[PDB]
Order: structure tokens, then sequence, then C-alpha cells
């Protein structure tokens, strides 16, 4: 287990029935006779920013985060099949996760599924995904406004705002994670 003198700018600890990621720890000695550690740590499951004060003399359980890059297979949209490329472990993701993965994904593409003890805690899509734009209307009206965008549809079925000079068939690069539009190839 982890002692209160062992923390880093990134360290995963399982406490409060959650898995946390210490962003910045403060080993504080208030002069009470016991030292504490005010740790700024992010709930790795929800993405929430919290802080926890650890107490000297009470060790905590460490959390090892398991990253699995899986090839994107397909099934009915309640569960999608992902092939563990680490070694042949078929893992199916549930509708809730599929909702986000259905926003950005490519079939046959490797995504990084983040598990803890086999339990899916998150799914990481590649930071730059390439999606073909299907059904969009060009016609940039002479102006060169950078915010001249229209509601376009990509192959995934996701609707995103493309510049008015984007034509059907163009492969749009998107920064998955933030949703920032990158320019068509």
């Amino acid at each position: 287990m982890i002692s209160v003198n062992d923390f880093k700018t990134g360290l995963t600890i399982s406490v409060d029935n959650a898995i946390w990621k210490v962003i910045d720890f403060q080993h504080v000695k208030p002069g009470k006779g016991s030292a504490f550690v005010r740790s700024k740590l992010r709930n790795l499951r929800t993405g929430a920013i919290q802080e926890k004060t650890f107490r000297a003399g009470e060790k905590v359980e460490p959390a090892m985060i398991e990253n699995r890059r899986m090839q994107y297979l397909y099934a009915d949209g309640d569960n999608h099949v992902f092939m563990d490329n680490e070694s042949f472990e078929q893992t199916e993701l549930s509708s809730d996760y599929l909702k986000e993965e259905l926003n950005y994904l490519k079939e046959g593409m490797e995504v990084q599924i983040q598990t803890y003890e086999g339990e899916t805690i998150g799914v990481e899509l590649p930071k730059t995904v390439e999606l073909t734009v299907t059904e969009t209307e060009p016609g940039i009206k002479g102006d060169t406004a950078t915010g001249a965008t229209k509601s376009a549809t990509v192959e995934t079925g996701y609707t995103l705002n493309v510049p008015l000079f984007v034509n059907e068939g163009d492969v749009l690069i998107i920064n998955t994670g933030d949703g920032s539009y990158i320019s068509r190839g």
C-alpha cells in the first residue's frame, strides 16, 4: 500500500470507493503532531477535480490503470465488439460508451480502452480521427469568414459544423477528446 510520503504529479490511488489521479500533492505539517497530505487529485472515472487529505499512519490502496488497445469490431448497437490486441481478449462495450464512440470511430481502428480490474472505466478514441463527410452543402458565399460553417454529417452519423467550402466525400480530421475541427485532408 501507499504511504503518505509517496505521491507524484501523477499517481493513481484507489480511495473513497473511486480511482484517483494525483495532479499535485502537498505534504503539509500543520504542527498538530501528525502530518497530512493535501492532494489535488482527479477522479479518473468521472474526470472530476477534487482534493483529499491523507493522514500519516493510515496507508491507502494503489490503483493500477490498465490500458488496452483494441481493434474496432462491430455488432448490434447495444454492445460493440473490441478485440484486445494485447492478446485475443474480446471485450464488448455497452450502449452508454457506444454513444460517445459512435460520435467518433473507424471500423478496424485501434482505440485505447481504459480498464480497472477488467471493469471499463473509460474509452479513449485516437486524438485525430478521420471521418468522411457525407451529406453537406457547400456554397461559401464569397466571404472568407472562419466561422462560416454549416451542419454537416460524417460517416459515423455525427453532426458537426464544417466550413461552407467542404464538399461531400472529403475526409475530415477531428481532434477527438475536445471535438475540435481539423481541416479536411
